[PDB]
RNA sequence: GGGGUAUCGCCAAGCGGUAAGGCACCGGAUUCUGAUUCCGGCAUUCCGAGGUUCGAAUCCUCGUACCCCAGCCA
């Protein structure tokens, strides 16, 4: 529960609101991150808790800076996240007559007018933060010239920027946002629902009061930036003629550490390339989670554990991963995989090979087992092989034995390196029956894997506080290693997870992942302290 | 100027009754994944200083730290 909830259970009982009504708002300008997922909880979840509904809405009001591209995308992560809106997908664009009308009564009763004051010129008439603003020398126009004036920008006669629409509110208030705000700006530009049949485009704070209002919203849930437009929003409200008054609340938005969250800023991670793309498996989009090998109800878990409150914060990436841990845990299937390769025959071994049965799931025999192939030349990761080694290393050291994964016992005993003096075959015995431990695959029956290893897209907890972000990445953000894994992944799909013994939790696709040579993203690593 | 928020390392309950939970962490027990699972520990303190009260983190007062607002962006 949270302190919007309780709201809620209040107005129920009062009766304030015998049904709730929630919006998912985005503008389609780029691609959703786990912070628009932390506000698509929000908004959904009340709604279907509640017996009630969500409206899913594009806020496209401002036509250079959105794509149809993202919009599409929206959808998407929407749907994927397992949420449903209510009736058809709404657009903020679907109002433009309606939020055009409700110009003309706000200018019929004074309340709003056309200036002419340079784009320069409204920041210096604007005020400060300190100092009160003054009033436009145009802020008298009679109801028939701006009438004349509104029609003229609609009409395209004036170009960009030589002219905009206005409230007439208070140039003297504390509250910025009521000194005059804008409510239309020209602008030629063909937008991604309407064409090229408008040259005006309703402003935000004029636009989304409206929006809600007509869409019977009764609790417009936003981040705790629109905080002062509040006034903004029920100044409109209360000056058009409009039958309902949506109540809004603010909740603090999310962040993630290592990570930005913001639209602008990953945006420029795209368009310069330094990372695939919006879904990048580093990403901290939706789409990228998606893409890493999250699942929709382990980003549903984390939501839900970080809660809804008024206050600042910066999650640790420990317990977004937590999330997908617990998830995983309980049902990827296991197998074997060999990130860094080191081959190691077993001269004691006599055939060409047998077949031994290891379990889909250990801790879940429920979940079927499966058979897999054992041989006499193996691939064990070259970490798991020491000459020497302490007390508490407990893999495999030239002289000890190590149980392989599922297998037979073996002992290391005859090393054999190379030039630069590195290891390149390891020979052993194994004890006809015997069935630390580590896993391994069969050199003959081995698939040939391409394995990306992924880690924090930067090297700060708090990249978007640096001067220049970009300058900050983390280099080995990724780094792609070949190695090898048991048959059974052969037939392995893209978006399903594995855990690889020992190593993590693994998934195909990778937006690379082909027939011939299969490409897995390590989700995440196993907790390893 | 105006508007917010300050409870254990990171989140977060508590709305006058004398401090939930999760994540992380530290111990021990299981375990053919040094995983999991499993028991155990973890703020005598709630930004600070006063005031009212039988009694406050929860009310009031003065402070202090931090966040947001001066796009014809959202
Ligand atoms: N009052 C409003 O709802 C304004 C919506 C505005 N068009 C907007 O913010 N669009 S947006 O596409 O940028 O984001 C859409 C919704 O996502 C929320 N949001 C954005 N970032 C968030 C974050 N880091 N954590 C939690 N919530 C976050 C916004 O509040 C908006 O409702």
């Amino acid at each position: 529960t949270n302190f919007i909830r309780q709201i809620i259970d209040e107005d129920l009982a009062s009766g304030k609101h015998t049904t709730v009504h929630t919006r998912f708002p985005p503008e389609p300008n780029g691609y959703l991150h786990i912070g628009h997922a932390k506000s698509i909880c929000l908004n959904f979840g009340i709604a279907q808790d509640y017996k009630g509904q969500c409206n899913l809405r594009f806020d496209d009001t401002n036509p250079v800076k959105e794509d149809i591209e993202y919009v599409e995308s929206i959808k998407n992560d929407v749907e994927w996240l397992g949420f449903h809106w209510s009736g058809n997908v709404r657009y903020s664009s679907d109002y433009f007559d309606q939020l055009h009308a409700y110009a003309i009564e706000l200018i019929n009763k004074g309340l709003a007018y056309v200036d002419e004051l340079t784009p320069e010129q409204i920041r210096e008439y604007r005020g400060t933060l300190t100092q009160p603003g003054k009033n436009s020398p145009y802020r008298d126009r009679s109801v028939e010239e701006n009438l004349a004036l509104f029609e003229k920008m609609r009409a395209g006669g004036f170009e960009e920027g030589k002219a905009c629409l206005r409230a007439k509110i208070d140039m003297a208030s504390p509250f910025i946002v009521m000194r005059d705000p804008v409510l239309y700006r020209i602008k030629f530009a063909e937008h991604h629902q309407t064409g090229n049949k408008w040259c005006i485009y309703p402003m935000y704070d004029f636009t989304h009061c409206i929006s809600d209002a007509l869409e019977g919203i009764t609790h417009s849930l936003r981040t705790l930036e629109f905080q002062d437009n509040r006034r903004l929003y029920d100044w409109v409200l209360d000056n058009i003629t409009i039958p309902v008054h949506p109540r809004q609340y603010e909740f603090s938005r999310l962040n993630l550490e290592y990570t930005v969250m913001s639209k602008r800023k990953l945006n420029l991670l795209v368009t310069d390339k330094h990372v695939e793309g919006w879904d990048d498996p580093r990403m901290p989009t939706i789409s990228g989670l998606r893409r890493r090998g999250y699942t929709a109800a382990s980003i549903r878990e984390f939501c839900k554990r970080i809660g809804v409150t008024k206050q600042d914060n910066t999650i640790e990436m420990a317990s977004l991963e937590s999330c997908i841990r617990e998830d995983l845990n309980e049902n990827a299937p296991r197998a074997m995989a060999v990130i860094d390769p080191v081959k190691l025959v077993i001269e004691n071994y006599q055939g060409e090979g047998e077949m031994v049965t290891m379990p889909n799931h250990p801790n879940k025999p429920e979940m079927g087992s499966r058979q897999v192939p054992f041989s006499g030349e193996i691939w064990i990761d070259r970490a798991d092989f020491r000459e020497e080694a302490n007390k508490q290393y407990k893999r495999l050291v030239l002289g000890k034995e190590v149980r392989l994964r599922n297998a037979y016992v073996i002992k290391a005993e005859r090393v054999e390196k190379d030039a630069e003096g590195n290891i390149t075959t390891i020979f052993c015995t194994y004890d006809a029956d015997t069935l630390g431990v580590i896993h391994w695959v069969s050199a003959a029956h081995a698939l040939p894997v391409e394995i990306r290893l992924y880690d924090r897209l930067f090297s700060v907890p708090n990249p978007g506080a640096a001067d220049d972000f970009l300058s900050v990445i983390n280099p080995e953000s990724l780094v792609i290693k070949q190695g090898f894994a048991e048959p059974s992944l052969k037939d392995a799909v893209a978006g399903k997870a594995f855990q690889f013994e020992r190593e993590g939790y693994f998934c195909l696709d990778s937006r690379h992942s082909t027939a011939e040579k299969p490409v897995f993203n390590r989700t995440v690593g196993l907790r390893d302290t």
